[PDB]
């Protein structure tokens, strides 16, 4: 075996951040009959800030090692959005509106 | 076996911040009939700072060694969002409206 | 077996935080008729700080270590969301609006 | 075994920042009779910043070393978003707006 | 086995930023009858930034080394968006229009 | 004299706002030495909204009438604001900085 | 005298609005060595919105009116901001700097 | 006397709005020495807005009417803002700027 | 006296807006020893937005009517800005500048 | 005295607006040594915009009228911007600069 001989004297480290906002985000979504929504994202994501750091220190004299790092996604959802029918219907998600009309007769 | 030698003399760390805000969110979802919702996130992310740190030390001379690191994620989720027939809806989300008017008249 | 030496002196750290906030949030969501919301999500993540901080120490010499970290993760839920008809439905979620609505008349 | 000697003196490192905002949102999406959204993004991303930081340091001095990093997707979803009829229906998502109708009149 | 000897003195770094915004956003999709989205994305990217900084350190002499990366995708993803008839739709997604009529008259 | 006849029938009014915010602000004024602030406005304004309203109803008939409306603002203020001599000031109103000196040496 | 009649029937008002914000604001000023600030701003402006709104209504049958509307304004104010003598300042009101120095040396 | 007669029958009005924003604003005026602020804004300005709207309505039959609209702003101030004398001002309002120096040295 | 009939049936007014926005502005005025401003605008403007609208009614049947509408401005201000001497001025108002000196060295 | 008879019947008016932006802006004036700035602007300019609009009705039979407008504007401002003297001074308002420097050497 050997030597892993770290020396740090006089450092001065500051100010190191790691910020995530409003990821994934859904917003103002108006439906005037319906809204169906299946949500289902997968985050694996990193953010990651490093200021004079070191990683891992592994001392390890020998032969035969094996390292082995994986990571298996497998996707077999089924998703099913289903609606018969839509009639008569008014949506006025925005602002200010005035004299809106939707009429339906049906003389059998 | 062999030596890891860290020395440290005269540090200075400081602010270090690791912030998540507001991830996944679901805002302003306005139906006039329905709101069907599924929500199955699944989330392994990630948010991490780091300032003058040193990881895992493992001192372990030998041969033969098996380091395995894995994840597996599988999905069959069956998700089936439904509706039969929708009618005669009026839906408003926004503001200051007037006057809307929906009208369904059937004769048989 | 050999020697793992660590030596701090003088070290000075402030200022180490991790936040996280609001998150997965579902806010504002109305239904005229229905409101259905299936809310199962999986959190494994991470929100870290490190400020002058060393991992795990493992001074283990010798032939033949398996260490595995493994972590699996399998999905086979069913969600059903279903509603059979909808009809005759005025939903107001906005402000300030007036004169606002739904007729239906059927004569067999 | 050999040696692996790292020596930092008068370091002043300082202002790293990994930040991720608003990524995958969905905004504004008005629909007149539904809306269907399956929302399943899969996301493995990175936001890294590194200052003065080493990696791992690995002392394994040998013969026959088997390093593998492997990372596998695979997607068979099945997603199905399905609407029988729209009809009769007067979507106002503009602001401002006046006189708006849609009119109907089956005679059998 | 040999010598990875690394000197830092008299070391000022600063400023380092990454930083990802509104990445894959959709905003403002009106839909005066349906709005049926899928969204699946996949994301493997990586923002990076790198100051005065070393990657892994492997001292490892031997003969017969095998490092191998890989990722593999595969997408075998069945999407069906589907809608029977649309008819009799007014959509007003801008500002300020007046006077806009539908008019469906049938007489069998 | 005469008659003054008003007659309302049938009237409806609505959404009458009236809104001042963050008039005459004075944020983030540092100084390194004084700040000397002398804050003397005047303020005679006006925000109004009027829906459907009549004014001042006055029935007066003859001769002689005299309506007078006056405003009179003289200003003869004296402001003197005085500082003698200002040295030797370090002043960092700013974030993220390091190593900001400011040196005087006299040698009589 | 006569007649002043006024009539309203079948009267939908509404959407009126007077708004007003920030007006002379004074942001982010600093000063190495002072800020001296002398802030008398004078208002008389109007912000005002009129719907379906009358004025004054005066009956007033008669010879000799005399109607005077009248506003003046006398400004002598005496401002005197005044400083002696400014030395040896450092100022760093931005962001993200380093090694900024402000060196004075006398030798009499 | 005669007659003014105002007949107003099956009047619809809407969206009237009078807005004002940030008028007279001073933002980001750094001094490496000094700043001298005198704000005296003198404001009589007008934002209208008007719809369906009468002005005032004065029946007044006579012979000899005087009506005198009259404003009458004067200005004598007197504004004297006076430094004496400024040296080794280091001013560095940018971001991320290094190594910025202002020397003087005086050997009498 | 004579008539003066105003009739109005079936009107439909909308949409009538006043805006005015960052008039008299100033921004990012930085001075490396000073910032000397003096602010005296006069605003007499107006902006106006009128839809279907009278003006004033005056029904004054006589001889000898005065009308005057008078404004007048007298401007006899004094503004002195004075500074004695400036000298060793380093101003970086800039952004990602570097090594920037100003030296002055006097020998008597 | 005769009529004035104003009929209106079915009037549709609409999207009235009169906006305003950054009039007399002062923007980016960086002085390395100084900045004087007298800012005495005076605005009685109008943004005016009418539709179906009428003025003022004045219903005034008689012989004899006198109507007077009048705007009188008289200027007599003395304003006085002095500097004794600079020297010695480095200015970098520009981005992305390096090895700017400014010496005096004075021997007596």
């Amino acid at each position: 075996g050997g030597k892993v001989q770290i020396i740090n004297k006089k450092l001065d480290l500051s100010n190191v951040q790691s910020k995530c906002g409003s990821k994934d985000n859904i917003k103002h979504v108006p439906g005037g009959g319906s809204v169906q929504i299946v949500y289902k994202p997968v985050d694996l994501s990193k953010v990651t800030s490093k200021c004079g750091s070191l990683g891992n220190i592994h001392h390890k004299p020998g032969g035969g090692q094996v390292e082995v790092k994986s990571e298996k996604l497998d996707f077999k959802d089924r998703v099913q959005s289903k609606i018969g029918s839509l009639d008569n219907i008014t949506h006025v998600p925005g602002g200010g509106n005035k004299k809106i009309e939707t009429h339906k007769l049906t003389f059998r």
